[PDB]
């Protein structure tokens, strides 16, 4: 950590966090401040396909003397990690504004989500609970234990450059696993950041490795390719649903199962006995929070026959209201700037691809500029990347309507009856979250046995899922894995069944096991006369 | 088992099953079919306390081997049981026609709760998980196993003399334990053959023991009193509240957690959206299955103001069509006699006391006789103790009200909105059963966590719990203990934790484990330049 | 179904199980008796991807009515199946001799740990349980469900030709999944029938297809390809860990976790506190049972130095006494012939690799013919595939040492104390089971904690796994799942989890939880004077 003033905050520039040392090495890369491009947050380095290695074999040198470590022991360093989570956590919310371009109120959220995931696993050490099991042999006991994997690699977004870390993390080093961390380079800094606070808590050198970089053709490509050398036992990703299949295709070959969180397109359905500001105000969150940049944000909203044209009409009078800007200048604002250009471009395409196949653009220019400008824009829009909040309608089986898209856009489907809200909002590649706005009892319970989604809110937005219960996707969302509670023990140790004998002999289940047998019958309707 | 020809079947005469010896010890008691009093089921001996004592000491005799045969091959003879019970299942279902007066239709209901009940605990015979646990030294293992308590006394009525019964005897026995069982007086038959298809299904001899005899004054209370002698390590009580406290009493001073389920004024609400005919149906099953006679049954139907009339209108033309008759010989009848005479004296009395503290009583004329009529009554009403259906206006406060009264009788009450119909339905010593209709789920929700009750239905009958949902009651209903599932195994087992250590050294949790510090923290603010 | 007369046994000739329907299309194969290849068993076709196509659309059709059929009920028809299998057991036995050469006694077993997995899964129906869970916002409710994923692809080895699918098959249909099931051309004719078997239970059509033919280059490889179409929600195989990897890589890129159960290299230690007789005949029975024909059978025998020599001395008498025969006519004997022709091959082929890497030979001179008899056969050699028992001694590091053999034979292995042992037992690229003999409580610790594997035996074999523990193991051997047990329920399931919303309000969670501050501390330390 040295420096060198920007406009903002300091210039930081910080290398790699392997086995203790930090280390300088590989071509210099930059983030800049998306909300305004003349600050720049950090200089850091490409760690080449070599310095992984390295970083995974500390790692793997690291694991004897951590896994040893009892649990309740790993646990107290969690402990350690809520409180220093919660010392830092105004300066990390400043940080994130100015590093990935969310509203204060939406960073602050994604810390605390890191908080509430290190106090559920801090006093998970004392827990983490195998079995005991009856024999079916005398002088015999069975017992179950969980066991640590391994090194894991891990490969984050910077969508939630917090949160969706400490998802992984947090468990990976609870369950008695090391890490090597490949962040994404949108958040190079928070994740340095985030490192450092886990080495205050006591975590030992070594359990936690961080390599800088980007993604395909660099560092991220690199990582998933050295599970073909076998220096991972566990593997965790959030990204595109294309770059995941082609990860899940390494591990399955490596024996490994990956986690796999790969991004939505999320339904929200209304019926026609929906409380209308309610829904309204749940479709726009879910669209705009984080300026459409969340897996879970919603990509359609099917809306019932007989209020289409009221809810419309009160949806789009709401999306105008929308303040947009730079959040470090302007933090009452809704959303600002795009986190990349990646996704910034994959967004202004949308528009295209749109009207090339018909669907109606009800609302949005595209990139808000000085030419181009935004009535309720507030900042200088030429300083990065924002753009206009956009509305279509769509047909169902079009590009726009089961194509992910990030970014602040959304679609109106009109949809009749209960039977066909279902039905359209299966009609996806995805199934991460889903959402149904309705008072009668009866078409909540249709829609959430007959949607097919890993998560979903009834009278509620398709974000913001509560830390403690399992998130994840079917479908193209992912692979059946879970994160978050109990429900991601599974993703970070592996069973260990154990028999012990006593009887002094050897003694065979299905084959010496001492059955009763049954006695004689009584005829019972003679002896009781009918 | 001995015969002697009666008109609906063979009179028997049995004696107590005590370390599988039959015997035939104590002045005899005999029972009548309720339906028809020249017809006598069963003739068999009252146990004096010494038999019980007796009963008590071959059970503990018999611990030692049951205890330690391996709860997987426990299983195998539940196993054997549940397909004995299936064989058996029309015998039963006619037995208990004959020998309690309960319909066909619920009668067989009764024999495959128990099916139900023995396949659920066969397979639990392969669970019974206890817990490996991660310790805060190294070298030490930590563990928990659920072990056997030892004798369990059992007393059990009859309006479920299967169903009930196997919720005890099934779980007791396939926990390790060892059973001396006193049935209704009302049900010795049913109980004895019961007994008889354990013992056919392998049980050894001792574990289960049956001393038949009364409650107050008898074999019952001679029981209870043993409790004091230390001849039990477990009670389990079907019946009374004032019963059930008197051996929570005589329990607690003996370090002895009972089971009981203790009855209940069952409230049933009604709001002004509730689909009415659906309501109807399950407030009039509610009242009048098992002719009133169920712990389950309602005790009040709240109906919101809007829709009172209505409802009243609707329900006493659908009570009016109620048959009622001798289910021997009239099997399309929903109810028949009195179980016992007790319960019909109970019964007699409500009408008085109704008069007397201004009840408005809209339909019934008491016990239904030549003299006394009722219009769809099917048999001779001479031959046994059968009650008109009848249904009361009450205002909440009364003894009509709070207080629970076994046989077909019923109360209206009028609520306004879904703050009184919760605060009416609570306003009564009991809480075990419970029930709304209605179509908002905001109404449904408020109920569900303002009510006080062991158990709620949402657009269902206060009555007809599934097997496999913890049965149990609050407040004058139960005194915490659940039944069924996997909630039941609380109450024949006891948590036995083991620490195993392997460091060679005395280590002391809590002064000499090996917590890890913080490092110095980093000035962040200054650093990042916030 | 339909016959002609063999010598032990009819001829079958059967065809595919699809949608219900029997269908004979493809060219024929047929299964000859192993231990006299003069006995046909069953000409049976080989399925075309078109029909595997085919098959996996009835599942999908299919799917709907069973997955919407209660638990409960699909519990009843798994219980039917225990009563069936039961019944059908000695029959089943007698099939299993005749058609995979197993001994009558492991045939019973075999077919026992189905009926034991039937009963488990059974009483299932009514558990699967999910969770209730505390949101953290006022008047709001969480849920977690187990979801059934959809049609599940099953192939299976013919070495365990009952009890090995019924690990996957009766959990899949209990969750509600459809089955595709591609059983080894090993046992199509116990195949067949347990599918009949299923079908007597009352399990509707197309919920159960069965698809004959042969594995790479065959219908094994065309239902693996079929996941690229997304006919498949869920893959299960039986097999090498080769085969496994490229099932691995295709489930891998269709976000599928299969369940991979690979082989294994099972190491069984002999410290020099062991009881040497239980030791040598739980390493005995760990070679020989199923003829070395076991994913866990023993691979290296690790003797701890100061035993070595008498334990190789016993070992090798224990050896020389094994029984080898025609089971069918001779059922005392430990083990029969080679189950097909390729396990038979690769055997033949060790002795070679052996000799050519510096392995010494104690005992075994191969295939066991008139030429080249056994001096404890039973039996006519020439009629089938049979091995001399064979024992080696090897070095760590060899192919002997590292690389799985099915089949009769076994290496000794001389190490000096525990971390030795541990060391050594870990050096192989597998991690199924294990098992350690001593009576050190602190040995059987660190070999416990220390093994890599996903199950261990203290004092007891490698094989002979109870049916209701997690069976899987770690590296090369599989990929994370578990079978049988409450573990096997993450292989056949997704979670979705459930918000329920009751506060009229749009409420963050993360940003709008009400968390209350802590008031002013007090000085205790100033007021308390210490």
């Amino acid at each position: 950590h040295r420096k060198a003033a920007g406009k903002y905050g300091n210039t930081l520039e910080f290398g790699h966090l392997v086995g203790g040392e930090e280390v300088l090495e590989g071509p210099l890369l930059e983030r800049r401040n998306p909300s305004d491009r003349e600050d720049v947050v950090a200089r850091f380095p490409e760690a080449d396909k070599d310095l992984v290695r390295k970083a995974a074999l500390k790692a793997r040198e690291a694991f004897a003397e951590w896994s040893r470590t009892p649990a309740p022991i790993r646990g107290q360093v969690l402990f350690n990690l809520v409180k220093i989570l919660e010392r830092e956590k105004p300066t990390l919310t400043r940080l994130m504004v100015r590093e990935v371009g969310k509203t204060p109120k939406e960073a602050a959220g994604d810390v605390q989500e890191a908080i509430d995931t290190a106090l559920f696993f801090a006093s998970e050490g004392r827990r983490l609970y195998g079995q005991t099991v009856p024999s079916e042999m005398r002088d015999k006991e069975l017992f179950t234990f969980r066991r640590p994997l391994g090194v894991v690699g891990i490969i984050t977004a910077g969508n939630f450059p917090i949160a969706v870390p400490s998802w992984k993390l947090i468990p990976a080093v609870l369950t008695g696993n090391t890490v090597v961390w490949k962040p994404s380079e949108d958040a190079p800094t928070l994740s340095f950041v985030f490192a450092k606070l886990f080495e205050e808590a006591g975590l030992p050198p070594g359990v936690l490795n961080v390599v800088f970089g980007g993604g395909k053709g660099s560092t991220g490509q690199w990582m998933v390719e050295l599970m073909d050398e076998g220096l991972f036992q566990k593997f965790a990703f959030t990204g595109s649903t294309q770059v995941g299949r082609w990860i899940g295709e390494v591990a399955g070959r490596n024996l490994i199962r990956p986690t796999l969180e790969l991004g939505g397109k999320n339904p929200l359905v209304v019926m026609r006995d929906a409380d209308l500001d309610l829904a309204v105000e749940g479709a726009w969150w879910s669209a705009f929070a984080t300026g459409g940049q969340r897996c879970t944000s919603a990509g359609n909203i099917l809306v019932d026959a007989p209020i289409y044209e009221e809810f419309k009409r009160r949806f789009l009078e709401r999306v105008e209201a929308t303040l947009v800007g730079n959040p470090l200048l302007h933090p009452e604002v809704t959303y600002g700037p795009f986190i990349n250009e990646r996704f910034f471009a994959r967004w202004q395409e949308h528009y295209r691809v749109g009207e090339a196949e018909g669907a109606r653009l009800l609302f949005g220019r595209g990139r808000i500029t000085r030419e181009n400008p935004y009535p309720r824009f507030l900042g200088d829009p030429e300083a990065g990347l924002y753009g206009w909040p956009t509305v279509w309608e769509v047909r169902p089986g079009t590009r726009l309507f089961t194509e992910e898209v990030f970014g602040p856009t959304i679609n109106l489907v009109k949809v009749d009856g209960i039977e066909e809200a279902i039905a359209v909002a299966n009609s996806t590649p995805y199934g991460l979250s889903s959402a149904i706005y309705t008072n009668h009892r009866h078409w909540a319970y249709l829609f959430k046995v007959g949607i097919r989604a890993g998560m979903t809110s009834i009278n509620n937005a398709t974000v913001g899922a509560e830390a403690h219960l399992p998130f994840g996707g079917v479908k193209a969302s992912g692979n059946g894995g879970r994160e978050s509670g109990i429900w991601v023990l599974e993703e970070y140790t592996y069973w260990h069944a154990v028999n012990e004998e006593y009887s002094g002999r050897l003694q065979l289940a299905q084959m010496d096991t001492g059955y009763v047998s049954p006695k004689a019958p009584t005829p019972w309707g003679e002896v009781l006369g009918l």
